[PDB]
C-alpha cells in the first residue's frame, strides 16, 4: 500500500466474532524491532564454554527477527478460552490473515547523557514469509518472543538463529547456511503495509473433552460373556495343592480378567517426584533418573514425552519428572526458581486410555513355567506401538503451542507435536522481519573495505492476525450437569486474568480444554 | 406400520442367498422381553463386597433391554459358513436390515399357586436405535444375549447397562449417566412394526486364508544373494584361535543368515501352559504369572491380546495362557469348569508371519563386545511396531464377534478388535427395547409421591436381520488340493451341529475361516 | 385421531434440539387418572375444624384432574438448564404443543383380597384446554401434580378443585360454581388421540444474568464531579464548635455523598434469621414476626415477596423469614423438617440493584432541624415505588415456576409473578382430563333416584409437550472468565442429579439463572 507519511496505513483490528460452528479472532499489537547483530550474521558455536557433549551447537544469528503468533492467548482472550472449553467438543485452525502496518522508523543519537530519538521518514523495514519453508522452520519450540496476551502490552520482536548440523563445536560439510538477503522481501517506509494469507492443512478437531467411560470399563456389568478364560491351574477344593485346569466365563464379579478388544495407550515411563520435597530422595537425579534419548551420542531430555496420565486416582501429589508441561509464573526467575513460582499442568483426564506416566504399562511372561521352572513377570516401561492400542493426544493450553511443522522425514508415526497441537506438513511460515541499514556518512576518498558505521535506529508498528478456527459441537445426552470451567465466586483482592494495581497482566493458572465428556 | 390385532405384522424372513460375489443371508428369531429393574434404573457399584481394585466398577443398570446380532452363528448357518470358509479368500459386511414385527405384550397376575397370562392389547413396546452413538456402546464385549445359532430357538432379551468412570466403589465428576427416556422411540402396540437398515463402512476383507509361504522363507533356493554378511570373527583354518573377519554371501545352505527385507509382526510373549496338566507348574499362576496391562493403578489381564501363534510346529499341546479364544460348551458351568467343557482355538496357521505367543520375539545385542568385554545378547518379550513388520491379524470363528466400535479416540494403531472381526468408526447401532410401564390403579386420593404398582407384563416378537456380504474369489494357481473343512466322514452317534434326543442344539467345535492359501 | 385398538396413537417424542437462537425441547411422561371424588362435585368448606380467620375458606372439589407443566424440570434435563444459564443472558417461552395419546382405560374389580385389572375398550377418557379461562386458574400457585423431572417416572395426575369468595365458612351471593360438565369435551377410546398448540405473548427475556456493577459504583472514580453538595454544618478548623455552611464538589474519596441519578429498588422488610439456631430468639416468631398482608379482615404472610437481596456481603448464614423460595428434598416431610432436609435459595446477586430484605430501604428527615430542634431521622422499612428506581426481578430456578396468568385487574404494577417466573394476560390453559363414568347394572324396574352404582376404573397414557424457547445470546466484553455452573470434579459416592441404587431420581440444589454478567 501506498501512503503519505501522515495516514495510518492499518486499523486496530482486534475482536472475537462467534457465528455457528466457527469463532474468528483477530488481535493486533504493537511492536518494537531494533537493529540485531548490527546488520551482521555472526557464527555462533558452543566453542569455548566447555558445555557437555549433551549441549554442543553450531549455527547462526540473524540480522533479522520474525514473529510468532503460535500460542493460544495470541487470540484468544481468557473468556474466549472458556466459551471454547466450556461448550465445545474440538477445535482446529482452518485459515489466517496477517498484516503489518503503520510502521515507524526511527533514528536515535547519543550525544553525551542525553539522547535523543527522531523519526526518519525516508527508512525502510523489509519483511518477507518463508512461504517455500527454505529457511530453517524455527517456530514450534514453544520460544518466548510471541505475541503477548494482553492487546495492551507492547512486544520487542525475537531475533532470529537457526542452527545445523554439529560435532562438538566443529561443523560438517553439511551443515547450512543462510542469507536472508538473498530471498526478495517487501521494503516499507512509513507509509506502506504488508499483508498475507494463509489457510491450514485438513487437520482432525482436537479433543476439548475428557472420557466418561475407561477402556477397562466399556462392557455391560448386568450380563456374563461368552468367553471363558483359564482361571485356575490349582484344584478348588482340594485337600492338598494339586494341579488342574479350570475354566470360567466373564462375569461382572470380575471385570479384570474378561477378554477386551483394545488396549491402552503406548507408555514411556518417567519418574515420579512428588510437589512435597520431604518425600523425594535426598539426590539430584534430573538427570541422572531422567528419562532421556539419545541421538548421535548426544543424551538430550525426552520431555514432555509420549502423552500419559500425570497422577492415578487419589495420588494428586506426584507429577512425572519431564512429562508435564510448566508454565513459570511472571514472577519466576530463569534458572532454579521456587516450586510455586511455577504452574505445573495436570493431564490426569487422559488416565481413561492411556498409562500413568510414572507406572509400568503392564506385565509380561518371560520364561517357560512348568512344574520345575516357576513362572515369572517381568514389567515393561517401554512399550511401543501395539495393535489394538487406542490414546489420547496430550492437551492444548491457554498459554501453550497451537502448532507445529511435522519434520520433512521418510517416516512418522502418529505426529502430533508432543508439546500438544497441530502437526502440520505446511504450517503457517515464518514472517522475517529486519531494519534496511542505514550508513552513516562514507569517508571522502574510497575504501572498498566492508562499511561498519550506520545510524543507530529501531522501528516500531503494529501488526494484524486474524484467524478463523472451526468448532466440533457438544451433542451430549448425559442428564447429569458436565464439569465446567468458572472463575470462583467467592471473594479475593484480585480478579483472575488481570493488570495488579501495578498494571501487570498475569495469568494465574494454566486451562486446559477437557472438560465436556463423551463415551469412549 | 398399522395393522389390527387379528393381522401378521411381518413374515418368517430366514434364508440363504448366494449370487455372485455377494452372499445375502437373513435370519429371523422370536424373543422375549421382561420388565427389567422394575421400570427403573438403578446405580450399581462394587461398593460392599470389596472386590478386589483391579475389579471395582461404577455405573447403571437400565429398564431397557437390547438386540444383539454380533456373532456369527446369528447369520451363517454351518454349512452356510462352510462355503465361505471353503472357497472364498475373504468377505466383509456391506449393508444391514432390521425388523421388529408380532409384537404380543402380555398381562401376568399370579393368585395363589396359579398365574394367569392374558393378552394386553392396548400396551406398547417401544424401540429406538442410537443410530448418532449417544449412548455408551455395549455391544463388541463378547456379551450373551445375542441370537441364537439355532433358528428353532427362542431367546431372552439381555438387559442394558453400562458404567463410567470409577475411582474405587465411588464416582467422579465427569462420570455420566444416560436416561434412554430422553431419545425419542418407536411406541408398538401388537399390530405396529419397526424397521430400519443400515449401511457398513469401507473396511478391508477378513483373511479366510493361511499363507502357503513363511517370512523367511521367500527367496529363491537356487540361487545365491549377490548380499554379502559377516560370517565368522575367528579365524577358520587357523591353528590357534585367532581373530578374523571373514565374510559370506547369501546361499541356500543358509537361509538364516541371508539379508531379508521384512519383519515379523509385534509380540507381547504369553506364558506357555500345557493342555496336560501334569506338566504345568504346581501354583496358581493364572494372575500371578498373567501377562496384563496397568490401567489408572489398575490391573486387567490381556486377553486375547496383540494376534500371535498359538504353538510351533508339533507342539500341539500347549496354549498361551490368556491368549487364545475359548468357547464353552453347553455343558460348561460358569466358572471352574474342566478342560473337556470348553473349546480352545488355535491360531497356529498365521505361525508363518506372526511370532508364537508363548516364545521370544528375538534377540537384542545389550553392550559394546571388545577383545575384553564378551558380547551379549538379551530376549525381547515386548517388541512394538518396527518399520518393515508384516502380520495376520486373529481369525474369526462362526461362534465368534463379528464387529467392534472402534474406540473414539485422538489416535489409534491398526485397530482391528482384538478379539477378531472388523473395527468400526460407525458400527450397526445398538437397538433398545424397553416395555412401557403400564400403571395399576392409583389411590382415589392424589399423591404425588413416585407411582411404584404396576400391572407384571412381558412380550414377545420376533426379530429379522437381513445383511449382504461381499465374497473375495479365490484366484489360486495351486496345483495341488487346497486343505478343506470337511465333516467326518465315518460313522458316529450324533450328527454334527445339530439337536440331540432332548432338543438341545450344540455346537461341536470352534470353526475359523482360514482353510485356503494364497503366497505371502 | 382414529385408530384400531392394536396400534399406537402417539409415539415417545422427549428430546432437546438447540438451533440458533432457539431451543426446542419435547418430554413425554406417562400419566394415571384415577376416578376422583365418585365422579361427583362436593362442596368444601372450612367448617368444622376451626382454621383460623386467615384460613377460611370456601369452594368446591370436581370429578377432573389437571396437566401441569410449569415447572423447569418439565423441559430441561440438568445439562440443558447448564447450556441455558452458562451462555445466554436471556431466554423466554415462544410456543406450545401439546399431545394426549396412547390412553388406556382399565376396569379394576375386587373380590376378597384379590383385585384383577383388566382392560376396558369401550370407556372413554376426556379431555378439553381452557382456552378462553372460562374456569378458575389454578395453575400458577406452585402446586404438585406437575411433570416428574426425571422422563422414566411415572406420575399420577393431580384432582383439579378451585374456590370462590368466603365469609368464613359461609359463602357470598357472588361466589360461582363451575361444572365442567358444561364445557365440549373430547372424547377418547383407546384409540383416540388429542393435541392442541399454543403462542405465548410478547414477554421480556428473562434476567440470566447478574451485574457486573451496583447502583452506587456506576461514576468514573478518577474524575471529580462538577456537581457541589452540602458537606458541613460545623466549622471545620473552628476553636469552637461554630456553625457553618461548607459545600464540597463530588469527589473519588467519597462516593457516598456523590448526586446519583437513579434509586434502589422498592423493599419491604422481613425479619433476618440464622441458619444457625443459636443466635435465634427463643420464641416462635414465624407468625406474630411474619410480615404478612391484610385482605378482607384476613392475614396472609407475604412470600416470597417483594425481590430483595437475601444477605449483605459476608453474611452468608442469614435468610428473610418468608423472603427465599425454599425446595424439599425428596427424604423431607409434608410439615415440621428439620433444616437439612430442604434447600433454600440465596438471591444475593441481586443486591446489586435491590435491598437487602433483612434490612431498612433508608433513612428519612422526620423534622425541622434548628439551632433549638436537633435533627431527626427514621428508618424506612416499606418503601414503594419512587421515580428512578430500577430493580432486578427474582430470579427463577430449575425446580420454580415457569409462568402464572396476570390477575384480570383494573389495575397492575410490574406484575411479574413474585415467585419468579412469566406474568402473562393470557398464559397456556388448563387442560382438564376426566375419566367418563361407567354406569354398573341398573335394576330392572326404573328409579330416577341419581345412580350411585359404577364400574371401579382408572386410566393411563402418555402425555407430550414441545416447547420452543428463545435465547438472548451473550456479547460480553468481559476479558476475565465469568462464573460458571459446574459439577465438582471432585470424587464422591454419587453423581448430581441421578438416580441412587433404589432407582430414586434426587435434584440436590437449586439452580438459578444469574451467572454470567453485564454492565448495570
Ligand atoms: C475376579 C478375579 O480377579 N479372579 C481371580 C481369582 C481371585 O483372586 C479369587 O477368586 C479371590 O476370591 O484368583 C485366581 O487366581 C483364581 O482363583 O482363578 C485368578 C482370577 O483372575
Ligand atoms: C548357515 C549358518 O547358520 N551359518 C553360521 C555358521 C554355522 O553354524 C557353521 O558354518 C556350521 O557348519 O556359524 C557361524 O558362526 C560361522 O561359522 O560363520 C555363523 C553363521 O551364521
Ligand atoms: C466522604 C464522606 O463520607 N464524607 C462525610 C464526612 C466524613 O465522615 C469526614 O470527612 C471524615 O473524614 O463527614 C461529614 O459530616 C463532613 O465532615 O462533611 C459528611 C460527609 O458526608
Ligand atoms: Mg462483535
Ligand atoms: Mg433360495
Ligand atoms: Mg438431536
Amino acid at each position: 500500500g501506498a501512503d503519505g507519511v501522515g495516514n495510518a496505513s492499518g486499523n486496530w483490528h482486534c475482536d472475537s466474532t462467534w457465528l455457528g460452528d466457527r469463532v474468528i479472532t483477530t488481535s493486533t499489537r504493537t511492536w518494537a524491532l531494533p537493529t540485531y547483530n548490527n546488520h551482521l550474521y555472526k557464527q555462533i558455536s558452543s566453542a569455548s564454554t566447555g558445555a557437555s557433549n549433551d549441549n554442543h551447537y553450531f549455527g547462526y544469528s540473524t540480522p533479522w527477527g520474525y514473529f510468532d503468533f503460535n500460542r493460544f492467548h495470541c487470540h484468544f482472550s481468557p473468556r474466549d478460552w472458556q466459551r471454547l472449553i466450556n461448550n465445545n467438543w474440538g477445535f482446529r485452525p482452518k485459515r489466517l490473515n496477517f498484516k503489518l502496518f503503520n510502521i515507524q522508523v526511527k533514528e536515535v543519537t547519543t550525544n553525551d547523557g542525553v539522547t535523543t530519538i527522531a523519526n526518519n521518514l525516508t527508512s525502510t523495514v523489509q519483511v518477507f514469509s518463508d512461504s517455500e519453508y527454505q529457511l530453517p522452520y524455527v517456530l514450534g519450540s514453544a520460544h518466548q518472543g510471541c505475541l503477548p496476551p494482553f492487546p495492551a502490552d507492547v512486544f520487542m520482536i525475537p531475533q532470529y538463529g537457526y542452527l545445523t548440523l554439529n560435532n562438538g563445536s566443529q561443523a560438517v560439510g553439511r551443515s547450512s547456511f543462510y542469507c536472508l538477503e538473498y530471498f526478495p522481501s517487501q521494503m516499507l517506509r512509513t507509509g506502506n503495509n504488508f499483508t498475507f494469507s494463509y489457510t491450514f492443512e485438513e487437520v482432525p478437531f482436537h479433543s476439548s473433552y475428557a472420557h466418561s467411560q475407561s477402556l477397562d470399563r466399556l462392557m455391560n456389568p448386568l450380563i456374563d460373556q461368552y468367553l471363558y478364560y483359564l482361571n485356575r491351574t490349582q484344584n478348588q477344593s482340594g485337600s492338598a495343592q494339586n494341579k488342574d485346569l479350570l475354566f470360567s466365563r466373564g462375569s461382572p464379579a470380575g471385570m479384570s480378567v474378561q477378554p477386551k478388544n483394545w488396549l491402552p495407550g503406548p507408555c514411556y515411563r518417567q519418574q515420579r517426584v512428588s510437589k512435597t520435597k520431604t518425600d523425594n530422595n535426598n539426590s539430584n537425579f534430573t538427570w541422572t533418573g531422567a528419562s532421556k534419548y539419545n541421538l548421535n551420542g548426544r543424551e538430550s531430555i525426552i520431555n514432555p514425552g509420549t502423552a500419559m496420565a500425570s497422577h492415578k486416582d487419589d495420588e494428586d501429589k506426584f507429577f512425572p519428572m519431564s512429562g508435564v508441561m510448566i508454565f513459570g509464573k511472571e514472577s519466576a526467575g530463569a534458572s532454579n526458581t521456587a516450586l510455586d513460582n511455577v504452574m505445573i499442568t495436570d493431564e490426569e483426564e487422559i488416565k481413561a486410555t492411556n498409562p500413568v506416566a510414572t507406572e509400568r504399562f503392564g506385565t509380561v511372561a518371560v520364561n517357560f513355567q512348568s512344574s520345575s521352572t516357576d513362572p515369572a513377570t517381568g514389567d515393561v516401561h517401554a512399550m511401543g506401538a501395539l495393535p489394538g492400542m487406542v490414546w489420547q493426544d496430550r492437551d492444548v493450553y491457554l498459554q501453550g503451542p497451537i502448532w507445529a511443522k511435522i519434520p520433512h522425514t521418510d517416516g512418522h508415526f502418529h505426529p502430533s507435536p508432543l508439546m500438544g497441537g497441530f502437526g502440520l506438513k505446511n504450517p503457517p511460515p515464518q514472517i522475517l522481519i529486519k531494519n534496511t541499514p542505514v550508513p552513516a556518512n562514507p569517508p571522502a576518498e574510497f575504501s572498498a573495505t566492508k562499511f561498519a558505521s550506520f545510524i543507530t535506529q529501531y522501528s516500531t508498528g503494529q501488526v494484524s492476525v486474524e484467524i478463523e478456527w472451526e468448532l466440533q459441537k457438544e451433542n451430549s445426552k448425559r442428564w447429569n450437569p458436565e464439569v465446567q470451567y468458572t472463575s470462583n465466586y467467592a471473594k479475593s483482592a484480585n480478579v483472575d486474568f488481570t493488570v495488579d494495581n501495578n498494571g501487570l497482566y498475569t495469568e494465574p493458572r494454566p486451562i486446559g480444554t477437557r472438560y465436556l465428556t463423551r463415551p469412549l
